[PDB]
């Protein structure tokens, strides 16, 4: 069956997102360090400018997934449905533009489904479409909507994203989010493992 709302919320705590173009260091290493530091979920997001393509992209994907497995953390794929199914990913994340959430939900069985939402109505449609969690943002220039969502009684697991750092994360959890997702705060950090750990501890505190 679909993931439980309870387990989904726990997984979103420290949601690390990364592609090879998000770090000048070794990508596979930054991922291993983030997992070792305490990231609770990882999203493979290989896109934008100068991202890996073809076989090179697939190898990074398989290595990133292997690291998630050994660390016991779910592996989530951004956008690519075929890849998610081929690699047997733990789930997929999609945006509003190039994807029909309802059709994706039907194609992935009980895999975790994430959807980027930007409006109150998009949050509601994502849940209705079958999403297990919604990614809301950008929160910062890289929480009022989050507060508004919870105020109405919408209980879908929510993860904040967009310019989140160890110093502005707390307000996102207090607003009602179930976790924070980040890219550079960890991928570009001088000590990725340590950055992940701080986040891990910070979010624990505010959820507790």
């Amino acid at each position: 069956t679909r993931i439980s709302r309870e387990m989904m919320k726990e997984l979103l705590s420290v949601y690390f997102i990364m592609g090879s173009n998000n770090t000048k260091a070794d990508p596979v290493t930054v991922v291993q360090k983030a997992l070792k530091g305490g990231a609770t979920l990882y999203q493979f997001r290989e896109k934008g400018g100068d991202a890996l393509t073809g076989e090179a992209r697939i190898k990074f994907a398989e290595k990133a997934q292997a690291a998630c497995r050994e660390a016991g953390v779910p592996f989530i794929v951004n956008d690519d449905v075929e890849l998610a199914l081929n690699l047997k990913a733990d789930g997929i994340h999609i945006g509003q533009e190039d994807a029909n959430a309802k059709e994706v939900r039907a194609a992935i069985g009980d895999m975790i489904l994430g959807v980027s939402a930007h409006t109150m109505s998009e949050v509601k449609q994502a849940e209705e479409d079958g999403a297990d969690y919604v990614g809301l943002g950008p929160i910062y220039p890289t929480v009022s909507l989050i507060e508004a969502v919870r105020r109405q009684g919408i209980s879908i697991p929510i993860v904040g994203i967009g310019g989140i750092t160890i110093d502005n994360a707390a307000p996102v959890i207090q607003a009602g989010a179930d976790g924070v997702s980040m890219i550079s705060a960890i991928s570009q950090a001088e000590d990725p493992e340590s950055a992940a750990r701080k986040f891990r501890e910070e979010i624990q505190t505010y959820k507790t």
